[PDB]
């Protein structure tokens, strides 16, 4: 269970999210939800259906990340829910939360 | 992988079951699909319901009346990992009557 901390961005300026390699893309989500829409009023946050979860890497373009994609662990008729760890993002990843 | 022969009935309409040779290892989405082929044999495809139109019931003396389905409360987890439902998930023994129910 690895801690990372995101540079997490709403799409200009990035927030530290603490989460945990071992997330799933939803439980990640949440996390940065909590950060970046601490000084939004309840009335303007918008349902979190509607973003999805980009991260911008360092050197190797843009990824929307799930937890469910062409890239999950099947085996058989078994699948697993995609974690942080899972696409290996890094400490210190800039991720932003873009309209879906 | 142990094959099973339920007896398959349609809930709607007027000893009527017919034989579906089906694996015990088949998800209910591919049991469902095996039992309408052999339900609806010889009716044209035209004139078949939707399959998302139906829903699977197990007629259990012992479980009860249970909708069967891929995904539901029931599916085995194990950490990030859920499986797909099948047969023997459920624990549907040869012999049982399954229904296909307007859903």
């Amino acid at each position: 269970y690895r801690p990372l901390t995101l540079n997490a961005l709403l799409a200009a300026q990035g927030v530290p999210v603490k989460v945990l390699d071992c997330d799933t893309i939803s439980q990640a989500k949440e996390k940065m939800l909590d950060q970046l829409y601490k000084g939004v009023p309840l009335t303007q946050r918008p349902d979190p259906r509607t973003l999805d979860v980009e991260w911008r890497s360092g050197v190797a373009g843009h990824l929307i990340l799930s937890d469910e994609d062409v890239t999950s662990e099947v085996q058989g008729l078994w699948r697993r829910l995609n974690t942080l760890q899972h696409y290996k993002v890094p400490d210190g990843a800039t991720v932003a939360l873009v309209p879906c």
